[PDB]
């Protein structure tokens, strides 16, 4: 119940335990949408923490984050997937994963047009 | 870039409101008890700019908007004009958040999913 301050962010993006994310409800293809996030100072969704980032088990329907398959699966900042973060599923053949709650990842093509998350860290 | 808040580690901020999500159905008034308990209200909608994430918000909630006069708040204050379309659910005095912008009359004794709010 203490109470602190969140960020910093944007004032358009959610700001939850210092991360910023923002919904992106034009589909786009994985490649698009880690374009938009880059011209907006951001990257597609990482996720690194089930507790930090626990606001997720809340996110419905299927969106790009960004994690994809190097034919491992890794991040675009070019980290690797911690384990014990999400249970990935085949779905659609493809390299890139949307997000779904709570915490899967459904394998996607990369050139599949679908809505996306954007997030900006703040250390 | 702006600091956003305060709020506590686990709300949601967004333009300096904290937001919680309760997934355990609870009558209008056991909500409202609950969010209480947080030093917290229910869900106040005053403005469309400054809240526009409510469009992003899925399936319907209880906010603080009850019937005693006008639909009013918990804290007393009326609805502002053109902020919410109120639609007939049930026969009711109390009201359901829905996106986009909807406000539900809904039984105060119906068990439903309910949204906490802070401000400083
Ligand atoms: C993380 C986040 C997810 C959603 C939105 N899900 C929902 O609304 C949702 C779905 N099932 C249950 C509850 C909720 C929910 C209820 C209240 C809030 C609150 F914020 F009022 F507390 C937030 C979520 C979703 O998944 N999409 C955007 C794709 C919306 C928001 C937010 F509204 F904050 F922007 C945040």
């Amino acid at each position: 119940l203490t109470e602190s301050y969140c960020g910093p962010c944007p004032k358009n993006w959610i700001c939850y335990k210092n991360n910023c994310y923002q919904f992106f409800d034009e589909e786009k293809n994985w490649y698009e949408s880690q374009a938009s996030c880059m011209s907006q100072n951001a990257s597609l969704l990482k996720v690194y923490s089930k507790e930090d980032q626990d606001l997720l088990k809340l996110v419905k329907s299927y969106h790009w984050m960004g994690l994809v398959h190097i034919p491992s699966w890794q991040w675009e900042d070019g980290s690797s997937l911690s384990p014990n973060l999400l249970t990935i599923i085949e779905m659609q053949k493809g390299d890139c994963a949307l997000y779904a709650s709570s915490f899967k990842g459904y394998i996607e093509n990369c050139s599949t047009p679908n809505t996306y998350i954007c997030m900006q860290r703040t250390v």
